[PDB]
């Protein structure tokens, strides 16, 4: 099963959370994927002084818990400080560490010491191959012997490696499609198509394409019912329509191989 | 005066401390400097598990204090989370926030919100001029009606960039010069000489450069014996090599 994690940025409202997750109903119970429901519970990097936050650590996981309960689904949730992740961990199947905290110790210690799977977004100035270290905390973390991550321990011991472009130049990101495969010897690999499509003056599907050609264990993509009127920076973002159509395009891709 | 900030990696020891203090007197009684000593009390990203931590905010603090104490020593340190900022204010002159920590809204108003000054690294990522948001949001947090980030407005309500490099492919950074032009618009800068790629000597001549485009400060890690450092054994600077990078750089400066 291909995994698929599509939510919106930072949640907003629990009328909101529940109108895109109606949205996502259909993804949800396509058999061919593996649906984890996602939100960001804190804007911890928001551009300026009075940008929305969210709503917080305990009013958020408490909307996520309330979506999980009512339509079913598996849930995704991000932290940034280490004490957060036990209480996150109750409601989260999957916990997420942030591209730039990708190399913080005891965030990654903490995250591996619940029962979560851990999900590991690569730092956009990082080498794929310097990934394996990141893992391999997390991997010691549930079993002290291992020595070196491979896809196959890190799979059973619940670690992935999360691709979000990387820095080319000033305000530019580009994919190398590459690491795609040299992350997947250490670990089972999450495509983030949304994040990674910014060019200065969408390219979201093409990109997803190019990795599931290439070899993904799954799909991360930022989702909202209605993109213009979203509390995060809305250029990111697919429609529910959107997403299914990308959805729909990798599998059969998929499929050939 | 010209700010250095100068100092280990991180905290190995008192005794260790000590020496490198002591190594530093000449350059912290120089006449033509604003002195800062460093050391982390933590660090943070180290590569593997077993890696050295560094002895924890409580014992760390606690050990920059006794050098202040017998050194007579300004102090800055680095802050990684949240509620360290106004408990490590209490012994840190000035408080640092790591590059990739640079656009962390919290963090920067949390240690806005001390006595300390503020020293924000520049993320090796970052467009050198979208560093006067993160400018503002300290400089907000201290005064309300600030709308537009100033040197002389940093400068007097103590709200610094620092430059560190920025990332040129996998696994190499290279100094933009221009940008200690363009983030000297908004903040006075200091320069990061020892700046490397950390792995999972050109410094003196970076330290050359940069003085002559315009600086306000100089920050180096320095070891007493850094073959012996118990990290990264590899970047730092003898004492006695950064008193050379000085002299070059206040004979630079002198010029203009």
């Amino acid at each position: 099963k291909s995994v698929l994690i599509a939510g919106p940025c930072v949640i907003e409202s629990l009328e909101n959370l529940r109108s895109i997750a109606t949205k996502l109903q259909p993804l949800a119970n396509n058999e061919r994927l593996d649906f984890y429901f996602k939100a960001s519970f804190d804007k911890a990097n928001r551009t300026s002084l009075e940008s929305y936050r969210g709503p917080g650590l305990e009013k958020g996981l408490e909307m996520l818990q309330t979506i999980k309960e009512e339509f079913g689904y598996k849930i995704l949730t991000d932290v940034h400080e280490s004490y957060q992740a036990s209480v996150a961990a109750k409601v989260a199947d999957i916990l997420q560490i942030p591209a730039f905290l990708c190399r913080q110790t005891d965030l990654i210690v903490e995250v591996s010491q619940t029962n979560a799977i851990v999900n590991i977004k690569k730092g956009q100035f990082m080498n794929p191959k310097d990934m394996q270290y990141s893992v391999l905390k997390a991997l010691k973390t549930r079993d002290k012997s291992i020595q070196s991550p491979t896809y196959e321990t890190a799979l059973k011991n619940g670690v992935w490696l999360c691709e979000r472009g990387s820095s080319f130049g000033y305000g530019n990101l580009v994919v190398d499609m590459r690491s795609l495969k040299i992350m997947r010897e250490f670990a089972p690999v999450i495509f983030d198509a949304t994040a990674s499509v910014q060019m200065p003056g969408s390219f979201a599907p093409i990109l997803a394409r190019a990795a599931a050609a290439v070899g993904i264990d799954g799909l991360f993509a930022e989702t909202h019912v209605d993109p213009k009127n979203a509390l995060s920076d809305g250029a990111n973002m697919l429609k529910p329509d959107e997403l299914e159509q990308l959805v729909t395009d990798m599998l059969k891709i998929q499929n050939l191989f």
